[PDB]
């Protein structure tokens, strides 16, 4: 039996089951039990993982720390989805974007990231904090009198099935996406290889290696989930492109570099040795390692120009 632990929340679920279907059908002649417990939720699937009571556990990989706890690993790193952040509007607006929005227009999000590059952007709109989960957040801006429009991920509207509702798909000219957005990781027992062994099969690698070169990015800028550090990553013609950026929190002051690295996406797997260290939180011992060292490394010339550019400044409100 394969014990997958997950959050009660409805976009937990969702996520968890995606991954499940995909184990399945890599596996369909394992078994597989779903245990429902309900960063206060990480700490209590991360305990049942100490006790052995599940194996796996699903995650979106911008809510994960760069540095997991001591015991605990990322052992997969899924396909993206959309990474980019999308605007829903008010229904009251036939068809605008954040530009043709009214001046003065409120806009809800809690991200200091989204919120430091939309106020820079666009200085004419105010941006006030909205609070609850997708479906609260839906639900006052469609009855409440308050905002114009909200501020929220691609990847999640698009597991809900709300598609229907991103009015406008913001670029990185516009809004940069954060660290690992729309994309899936799956926490694990550090020291299980049968169970590290089995996940290996979720590992994309085009995702893995640009979830590497931003993570690293973020581990060297001394950044998390909370921070108003943001990135944008491309491979094309054995290339990866690594954008990063760091703003105030009124968008005021802001570094923006993009580096490059000659980096293949590997098509076979290997079969890496158990003290081959964990890259970025993260253990890919089945993909080559010499792509993924490459990645960390892109990351880390990132933001060692970045701080030279006094990026330090910037974060140190
Ligand atoms: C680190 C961080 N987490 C969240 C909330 C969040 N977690 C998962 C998603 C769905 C997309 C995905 O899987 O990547 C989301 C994003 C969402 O639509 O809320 C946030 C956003 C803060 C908030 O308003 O909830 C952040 C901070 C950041 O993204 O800058």
């Amino acid at each position: 039996v394969i014990r997958v632990g997950t959050r009660k929340s409805q976009l937990a679920r969702i996520q968890t089951d995606s991954v499940v279907a995909t184990l399945k059908a890599s596996y369909p002649g394992l078994q597989f039990e779903i245990i429902a417990m309900s960063s206060l939720f990480t700490k209590e699937l991360e305990h049942a993982l100490e006790k052995n009571e599940v194996d796996l556990v699903v995650h979106s990989l911008k809510d994960l720390p760069t540095v997991l706890p001591p015991g605990f690993t990322i052992g997969a790193i899924c396909k993206r989805e959309n990474p980019h952040d999308a605007v829903v509007f008010h229904p009251k607006f036939v068809g605008k974007t954040l530009e043709t929005l009214p001046e003065k227009s409120v806009v809800g999000t809690s991200s200091l990231r989204r919120a430091a590059q939309l106020q820079r952007k666009f200085p004419h709109l105010e941006f006030r904090s909205i609070r609850g989960n997708l479906n609260t957040r839906l639900r006052k801006l469609d009855e409440q009198q308050e905002f114009s429009a909200i501020i929220l991920a691609t990847a999640g509207l698009q597991r809900m099935g709300w598609h229907n509702r991103v009015g406008q798909i913001l670029h990185p000219e516009e809004c940069m996406y954060a660290v690992g957005q729309g994309a899936l990781g799956v926490e694990v027992r550090a020291k299980d290889q049968d169970i590290l062994d089995l996940v290996g099969v979720l590992h994309d690698p085009e995702t893995l290696l640009r979830c590497i070169a931003e993570r690293a990015f973020l581990r060297h800028l001394e950044g998390g989930c909370s921070v108003p550090v943001a990135v944008h990553t491309a491979m094309k013609d054995g290339q990866l492109y690594l954008t990063g950026g760091v703003w105030s929190l009124d968008g005021s002051d802001s570094i923006q570099e993009t580096m490059q690295a000659t980096i293949h996406v590997p098509a076979q797997h290997e079969d890496g040795p158990e003290d081959d260290p964990q890259l970025v939180g993260i253990t890919a011992r089945n993909i080559p390692r010499g792509p993924q060292l490459a990645a960390q490394n892109l990351g880390i010339s990132l933001a060692n120009l970045l701080l030279s550019k006094g990026a330090k400044n910037i974060l140190d409100v």
